[PDB]
């Protein structure tokens, strides 16, 4: 009867907040069809296929401008600077409202009740909406799970329509990229999917929500992940899509606070999800077995190779290489719990892919420098790999997350340099991409690098002043290897390096062009590259 408040009609079957046994049972029923279908791993982990999605969209996401968001959102069609805010007219959503909600009709429905943000005073309440279990199953594991007590009075304050069956044949006449669709209207406090099942359009939506109210309040909204030592020093990590927030913060040493998306208010840091989203592609045991680990029963495999015996292939990226796994936070051992928060960063962590093999594996930052690569935002991919041989293709996206930022870029920066400002804390870059080997810097010397940083040892230590860049970089580190720490060293001459960072260094100075139209950031040139 609730859910024709929603636009949504005959619903004979509600399935309110299921726990994880039913998710496993409605999961593994002989009688679904298509991309419903589960199947039950050799882990006891059930996996999905997520269909023709296997990611994000961002050329179908849309926000509708209206009076509410017309002068405080990041439009794609008005600022400086590329994103994927693009406008979507108030009729266009009502045609997208009514597909999702007649696709809805008549069905069993999963509704699920979560929060977004660990602090009850700057939380948001979501109403999750979907007919597929595993979708359930993937915001139960991802978002906050509340307390009997909790769901006795919720008041949604967010509701998320996922209308995965249902696509859009009018989508020519309205202007848009395609038949799919990720809707968000701030009037209304909803978001619709049309098209695709893949599950982290919803988190990724929800994140985009708290990264548009957060900073207005003063809150840093950060892509990264977090953790917190023995001695109650917590580090940040931020960074691009596969840089290693999973990976590197999910250290048995060191108590998880979460792996993605996280706020930085007055009392310090906290994370809005209640679970991690690892990828598994390659996946070995021993490099990392806290994730490995976390697979076992209320684990969602997304896309990964499962054998007729039921064993899976880690390593086939032939669906896909963005191959996933879920689970609740709690599957790691050592977490922040109950509640996952901490106090003032006072390590941040920028983590950079270069696949151009010119970034040192760490360097500390200056103030200036930390401005600059916050905005600058940059990571770098072996584009065509598949192709035979390859080059590398740069991606810059501000604040590490471009995608996901509803703000302008300079209103994150702003307020995590007040954060940083009043914690002391300090800020390093890490390229855990390539060097001159061509081959990515290995996990176990990452790791060396990261705790080196956490305790204090590359800050005592020499260093010197790599060229063009001007990164101050260590001459040795407890744990690493001396000879990479320079990455002039990783090629047969110096001169090799010399070419890619030049390259390098004017796509660096064509892209932060568009922030020096103010005094502050064409300051900011100084602590960038320099030819
Ligand atoms: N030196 C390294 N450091 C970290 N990760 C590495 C390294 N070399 C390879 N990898 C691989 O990079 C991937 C990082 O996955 P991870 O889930 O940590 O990405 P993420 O930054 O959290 O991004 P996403 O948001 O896409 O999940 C893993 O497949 C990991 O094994
Ligand atoms: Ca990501
Ligand atoms: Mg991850």
């Amino acid at each position: 009867e609730e859910l024709e408040a929603y636009g949504i009609s005959d619903v004979h079957d509600i399935v309110y907040n299921p726990s994880y046994d039913l998710l496993y049972q409605e999961e593994l029923d002989p009688s679904l069809t298509g991309y419903e279908r589960g199947v039950l791993t050799n882990l006891g982990a059930v996996a999905v296929d997520t269909g023709i999605f296997t990611g994000r969209s961002p050329k179908d996401k849309y926000i509708v401008r209206d009076d509410t968001t017309r002068d405080t959102f990041w439009w794609a069609d008005k600022g400086k600077g590329k994103n994927d805010n693009k406008p979507l007219s108030p009729e266009t959503w009502q045609h997208l409202k009514g597909l999702v909600t007649r696709q809805l009709s008549g069905k069993r429905l999963f509704v699920v009740d979560a929060f977004c943000g660990a602090n009850p005073d700057t939380r948001l309440s979501v109403r999750f909406i979907t007919e597929v279990a595993w979708q359930a199953h993937f915001v139960k594991n991802m978002f906050i799970r509340p307390s009997d007590e909790e769901l006795a009075g919720f008041k949604p304050d967010f509701i998320v329509m996922n209308g995965a069956k249902c696509t859009n044949p009018q989508w020519k006449e309205q202007g848009l990229n395609s038949e799919n669709f990720v809707a968000f209207n701030l009037t209304e406090r909803m978001q619709l999917i049309g098209g695709t099942w893949y599950g982290g359009e919803m988190k990724k939506g929800m994140f985009s929500m708290m990264n548009y109210l957060l900073p207005l309040k003063g809150i840093a909204s950060m892509h990264c992940s977090a953790n917190v030592g023995e001695k109650g020093d917590v580090a940040v990590f931020f960074g691009l899509s596969g840089t290693g927030k999973t990976t590197l913060s999910t250290d048995p040493k060191r108590r998880l606070i979460g792996d993605n998306e996280h706020g930085w208010d007055d009392d310090g840091v906290f994370n809005f999800e209640g679970g991690c989203y690892a990828k598994t592609i390659k996946l070995s045991k021993e490099a990392e077995p806290e994730i490995y680990n976390a697979i076992r029963r209320d684990a969602l495999l997304e896309n990964v190779t499962k054998r007729e015996d039921g064993t899976i292939d880690f390593d086939d990226g032939s669906k896909t290489e963005n191959t996933r796994v879920s689970y609740p936070i709690y599957h790691i051992d050592n977490i922040v719990k109950p509640v996952s928060k901490a106090g003032h960063a006072t390590k941040v962590i920028f983590l950079t892919a270069d696949a151009f093999g010119v970034l040192p594996p760490v360097s500390r930052l200056t103030a200036d420098q930390t401005q600059y690569h916050f905005l600058s935002g940059f990571t770098a991919k072996l584009a065509g790999t598949e192709r035979g041989i390859t080059e590398p293709t740069p991606t810059f996206s501000a604040c590490f997350g471009a995608a996901f930022l509803s703000l302008h870029p300079t209103q994150y920066a702003e307020v995590l340099v007040k954060r940083m400002q009043a914690a002391g804390a300090q800020a390093y870059l890490v390229n855990t991409g390539w060097n001159g080997t061509g081959k990515r810097i290995s996990i176990k010397d990452t790791r060396a690098i990261i705790d080196a940083i956490l305790n204090g040892s590359l800050d005592n230590a020499e260093t010197f002043t790599l060229p063009m860049f001007n990164l101050a970089i260590p001459t040795e580190l407890p744990g690493v290897d001396t000879k990479i720490l320079d990455p002039r060293n990783t090629y047969a001459s110096p001169e090799q390096w010399q070419e890619k960072a030049e390259t390098l260094a004017k796509l660096f100075i064509d892209n932060f062009d568009k922030y020096t139209d103010t005094p502050a950031g064409a300051a900011l040139v100084a602590a960038g590259p320099k030819l």
